[PDB]
């Protein structure tokens, strides 16, 4: 009837030595463990690597793995496939190091289909992994291939490929660029994405550096340069530097940021010299855009979590630590007063989707959703809030109390008091007019409330009025996106007892406000 | 006997009608009301305005004065003096809106001793306001001239001053350079300072546009244009543009920025495009730099709040809603890697330093300071931490459970639960090597576990070692200083009980590592 808080010692016993070419068998039953986000089946799992689509149209997903420890260390690339991007299926460990004293650092892969690299004579479907190697004293890149669609690679003959005679030079982004390779690479403690140009994707040549941009923390890390499409427009797009920092950011440990700006296969130029982060909570970091994807479609996926407490969150007990955010689609677009905006969508959430749990057309009320049957522990929602015209065009016509409160709730039936797990609040007008508060109660978790870096509450201050909310909880994950993903937050909760049940209640509305509110249970992919 | 948590209605009572020519009395013995910070006798108080430093050596603060509520409305420029920027004299409101309808919002203040304004042929001690009038459909810049030192101003005949026929330009800062006046004024939804020049302060010429720098959140606000002396150095100097901006700050709310470049009179250029923030907490805002300082000495203060629980905050009932932060001293510095940094640390405290309440040089113990008998419910402390030049050349050489531990206790004498009020936490190695952990537990605080805006944890990550931390507890506010003011927070705290002692605790340093910790009680500077 519960999802089991603890498994048998044979699903968390970590092997003494990396198996090689065999499926690491996981099992995802822990109460922690979300259901239609990607986890590795044991170990610590960081950020994503070498994301890309096949021809055929399989999605993969590699990872910074570590397959003897619940910490980071011992870096290999884990590998997992989709076709939906939800239903993954675990593969053997793609890269290796040379020995117990090296790491694979984060890294890209392309398809070479034209055999640029001269790896691929008998292929068109050939994948070059472009990755950093870490050693006591360097990082370099280094170049593997693949001839069975990115399951085994074959390291370069002649790597390293790229050194700089520096330790802390890693993480390059390899994209196509009309008649060359382009690498973005991170001279991480020096603030600068290096750019570099190659024919063959084994020869590299400087071109340009980016640096002292937005915030600095305490490096800049995992590069991406990608082109994106606007919301409004599918047939504009403008270029897009995505940075992470860690430590040093504002929230405290990690965060991404974005510069708009123009890419002319050498040099990126921001349009404006404004910082911007991505996401308005702690838990999302080193996204990662998917390669060769379908025309037009950007596509992304981050690791959900912060490096202060990605090593202690209470989930070795059930055989694994980290995730990956939902799969996103992203835009660019302009928000009121602000401008530039990064969009950020759940990925076709459809294979997913199971029944309805709630339809509700009420203002001014409060909806209770019961989803203790709901197995996966997992529920999608979405609330349409219309405001009458008159109180668009004069928001004074607005009440102080106008409120949109969701609590989600223990469970009664799964339990070992009352805090909520998770709470989000909006106001209309009022003192703190157009605030989003998203909050993980410190009383609700005895974890959460000790450990002095997971933050409780998080905000955003909207200009506009919401007038959409979608959300995805999976038992130990909430993602909120608001208005059309204008604005995103992923946040991870380890309440003592699991979520049974939520709250979604309006209050003070203007007369003539209409409220569509729409909650299902999910399907577990695994 | 303890501190009242509530006070009589004569205390708390705000009047109908705003006085004019008398003192407002303020009981200061609130449980919340902070003994070393400036905070208004009663009623609402935000961003400190028209800071400046008079010929004689006395410190005017003004500050936005909601006389009439507890919370923002009403704006007038209420006024304190002070020889220390401790002990502070309240004076009566200094500058009233016109009407009922109009508002006096932020501004400067500027010594005119040469009379380039022409309000001052018989006086060298000439004191100019320049401030924001908002009405309902404009805010404008205004002149207002003091020939009394500061305490009285006359409004300029030919006001306004500078339009622009917009409802969001505001916060006008003024200064002397070289041989004509300087204005940094915000158009604050637009994401820029607009740089005017003036001969005689009442004629104001565009010079330049700073725009789209740094954090936009959703308004730029009380711009300050200063020249800050190098740390090491105090013959060397950059100018730093500082920002505030409101609501839309990373933590939520408000958070300060600032930008080191050149300013030639007419243009300010950063050196850089990189973001910076002052403060790693939420109630820090809305700094002023004070004007005609002594020598090259920059000297600050900031209002300690966040707008998000500002008019919401649980001290009304103790006659005030809002303080001051600490003045402080201001410089520059390159940090290791990360370059550039404001450097803030507490002005003089020295007028305000009581007894020892305990000095220790033990590494590897917990020291236990009771401060039930320091009647100001405030202590200052010092931690110095050496590390031996073995673990500074191999850091590897540090354990991973090398760590500052100090926790600020609820008083068992003064009791309304066993949390602590506010913790910090250093790591000097380990899975967080650096992280500093800054919080005010949630189970502390009836009131701060139920606002859904009043965060419970702030991190910063140093990749020096600490060798220095300084702190400052004033009954309801928490500031932390860390290496010789590099990094600074201003922390609110609303615990249910009154802190009654605090717990330094260093643990696993390597050996040979020297620990000097000092605690002080401070003095009540309201008598
Ligand atoms: C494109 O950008 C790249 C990346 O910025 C440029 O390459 C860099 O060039 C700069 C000079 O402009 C180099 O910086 C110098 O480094 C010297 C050596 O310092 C190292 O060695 C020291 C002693 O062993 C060591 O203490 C130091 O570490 C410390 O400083 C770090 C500074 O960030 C700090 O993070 C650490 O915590 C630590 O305290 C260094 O490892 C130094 O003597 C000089 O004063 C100067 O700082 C960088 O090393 C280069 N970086 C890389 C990786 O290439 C390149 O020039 C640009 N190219 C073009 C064409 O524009
Ligand atoms: C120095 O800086 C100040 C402050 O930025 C600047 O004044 C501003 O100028 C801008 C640009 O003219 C003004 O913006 C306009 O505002 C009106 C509404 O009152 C809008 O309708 C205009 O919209 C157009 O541009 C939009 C851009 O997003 C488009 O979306 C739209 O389709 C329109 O084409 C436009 O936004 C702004 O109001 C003023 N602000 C103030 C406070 O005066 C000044 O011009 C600069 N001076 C110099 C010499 O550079
Ligand atoms: O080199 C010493 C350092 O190595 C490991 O941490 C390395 C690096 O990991 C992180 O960076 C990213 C992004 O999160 O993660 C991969 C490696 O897993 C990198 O390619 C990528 O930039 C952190 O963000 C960095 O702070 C850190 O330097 C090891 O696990 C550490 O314990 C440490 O010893
Ligand atoms: O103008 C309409 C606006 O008036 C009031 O809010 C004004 C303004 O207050 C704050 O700005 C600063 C810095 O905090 O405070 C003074 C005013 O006391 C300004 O000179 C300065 O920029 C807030 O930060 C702003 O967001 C706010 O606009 C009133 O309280 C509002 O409701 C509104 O009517
Ligand atoms: C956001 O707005 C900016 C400014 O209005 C857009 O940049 C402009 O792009 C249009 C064509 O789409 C040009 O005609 C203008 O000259 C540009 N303005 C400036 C000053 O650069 C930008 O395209 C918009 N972005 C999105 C995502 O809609
Ligand atoms: C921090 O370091 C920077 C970089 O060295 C210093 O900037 C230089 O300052 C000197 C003298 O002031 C100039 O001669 C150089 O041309 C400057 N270089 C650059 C790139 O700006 C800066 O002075 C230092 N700041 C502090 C506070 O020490
Ligand atoms: C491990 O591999 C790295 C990278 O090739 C190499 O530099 C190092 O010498 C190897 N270690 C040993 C002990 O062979
Ligand atoms: C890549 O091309 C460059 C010059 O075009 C050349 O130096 C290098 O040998 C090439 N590498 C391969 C493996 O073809
Ligand atoms: C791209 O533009 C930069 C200047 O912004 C220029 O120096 C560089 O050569 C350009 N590259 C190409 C290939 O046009
Ligand atoms: C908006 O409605 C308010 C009353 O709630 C009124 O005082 C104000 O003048 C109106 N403004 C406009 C733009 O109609
Ligand atoms: C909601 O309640 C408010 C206050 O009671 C009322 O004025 C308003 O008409 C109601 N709104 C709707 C949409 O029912
Ligand atoms: C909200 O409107 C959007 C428009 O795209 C629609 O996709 C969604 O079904 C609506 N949500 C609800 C709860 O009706
Ligand atoms: C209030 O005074 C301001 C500034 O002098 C002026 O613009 C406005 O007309 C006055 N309003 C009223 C209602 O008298
Ligand atoms: C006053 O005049 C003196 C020289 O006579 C000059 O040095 C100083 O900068 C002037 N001060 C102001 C504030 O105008
Ligand atoms: C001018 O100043 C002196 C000294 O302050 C004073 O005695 C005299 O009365 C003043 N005259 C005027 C016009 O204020
Ligand atoms: C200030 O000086 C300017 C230019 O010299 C002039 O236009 C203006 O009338 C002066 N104002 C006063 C009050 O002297
Ligand atoms: C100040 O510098 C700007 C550009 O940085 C220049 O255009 C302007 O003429 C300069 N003004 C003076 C007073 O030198
Ligand atoms: C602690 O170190 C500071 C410098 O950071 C020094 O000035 C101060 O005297 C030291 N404190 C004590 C009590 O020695
Ligand atoms: C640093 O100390 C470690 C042990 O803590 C030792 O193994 C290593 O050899 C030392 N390296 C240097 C810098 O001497
Ligand atoms: C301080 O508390 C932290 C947080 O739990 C702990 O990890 C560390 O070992 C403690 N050290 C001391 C000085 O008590
Ligand atoms: C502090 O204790 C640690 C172990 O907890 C010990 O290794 C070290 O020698 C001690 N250092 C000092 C300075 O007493
Ligand atoms: C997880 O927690 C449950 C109680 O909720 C225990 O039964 C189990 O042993 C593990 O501690
Ligand atoms: C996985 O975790 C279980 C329970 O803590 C252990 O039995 C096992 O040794 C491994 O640590
Ligand atoms: C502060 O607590 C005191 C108890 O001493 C009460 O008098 C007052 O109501 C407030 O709660
Ligand atoms: C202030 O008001 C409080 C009300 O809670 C009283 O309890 C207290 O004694 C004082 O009158
Ligand atoms: C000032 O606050 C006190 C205590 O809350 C009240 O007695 C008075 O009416 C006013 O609110
Ligand atoms: C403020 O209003 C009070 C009554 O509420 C009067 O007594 C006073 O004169 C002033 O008008
Ligand atoms: C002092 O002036 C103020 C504002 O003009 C008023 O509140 C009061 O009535 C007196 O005239």
């Amino acid at each position: 009837s519960c999802a089991p808080t603890s498994l048998p010692a044979s699903a968390t016993e970590l092997p003494t030595t990396v198996p090689t070419g065999t499926v690491i068998t996981g099992d995802y039953t822990g109460s922690y463990r979300p259901q239609v986000h990607y986890s590795p089946p044991k170990g610590f799992m960081n950020a994503p690597n070498g994301c890309h689509r096949d021809r055929n149209g399989t999605y993969h997903l590699y990872y910074q793995y570590n397959p003897l420890e619940y910490v980071a260390g011992n870096q290999h690339w884990g590998h997992a496939t989709s076709d939906d991007l939800y239903h993954w299926t675990n593969q053997p460990i793609a890269i290796f190091p040379p020995n117990s004293t090296s790491q694979v650092f984060s890294g890209s892969a392309v398809l070479d289909p034209n055999n640029t690299s001269g790896f691929f004579p008998n292929t068109t479907d050939g994948v070059v992994a472009v990755y950093t190697l870490n050693t006591p004293t360097l990082q370099v890149q280094e170049v593997a291939y693949s001839t069975d669609g990115g399951y085994n690679f074959t390291p370069y003959e002649n790597n390293p490929v790229l050194s700089v005679g520096s330790n802390q030079f890693r993480d390059p982004k390899v994209f196509w660029y009309e008649d060359h390779w382009v690498m973005a690479v991170a001279a991480a403690n020096d603030f600068t994405i290096e750019i570099y140009t190659s024919p063959n994707l084994t020869s590299w040549t400087f071109a340009s550096n980016f640096t002292h941009h937005g915030l600095l923390g305490l490096a800049y890390e995992c590069p991406n340069l990608v082109q994106v499409p606007f919301q409004d427009d599918p047939s504009k797009s403008a270029w897009l530097m995505y940075i992470s920092i860690n430590p040093g950011a504002p929230l405290g440990g990690s965060v991404g940021q974005y510069f708009p700006g123009d890419f002319n296969g050498t040099h990126f130029v921001a349009y404006d010299s404004a910082a911007r982060i991505a996401d308005f909570a702690k838990d999302n970091y080193a996204s990662q855009w998917f390669a060769d994807t379908e025309n037009g479609e950007s596509i992304s996926i981050a690791w959900a979590s912060n490096w202060q407490y990605t090593q202690q969150v209470p989930t070795s007990a059930q055989a694994f630590r980290s995730a990956m955010s939902l799969p996103r689609r992203n835009y660019l677009t302009n928000i009121t007063r602000l401008g530039w905006d990064l969009v950020s969508l759940p990925y076709d959430l459809s294979p997913v989707v199971g029944p309805s749990l709630l339809s509700s057309s009420e203002a001014n009320s409060t909806a209770d959703v019961d989803f203790t049957n709901v197995t996966s522990n997992a529920v999608w929602f979405s609330l349409n809030v219309t405001l009458p015209d008159a109180a668009i065009q004069n928001a004074s016509l607005i009440s102080a109390d106008a409120s949109i409160n969701i609590t989600f709730l223990p469970s009664t039936k799964c339990s070992s008091s009352d805090s909520p797990a998770a709470t989000l609040t909006y106001f209309y007008a009022g003192l703190t007019n157009g605030a989003l508060a998203l909050t993980r109660p410190a009383a609700s978790s005895s974890w959460g409330a000790e450990n002095p870096f997971f933050t409780d509450k998080f905000s955003y201050t909207l200009v506009d009025p919401l007038t959409s909310l979608v959300g995805v909880f999976d038992r130990s994950m909430l993602e909120v996106f608001v208005n059309e993903g204008a604005h995103s937050a992923t946040m991870l909760v380890f309440p003592d007892s699991p979520v049974g049940s939520m709250k979604v209640a309006t209050g003070g509305l203007p007369e003539g406000t209409q409220v569509n509110l729409q909650v299902n249970g999910l399907e577990s992919t695994w």
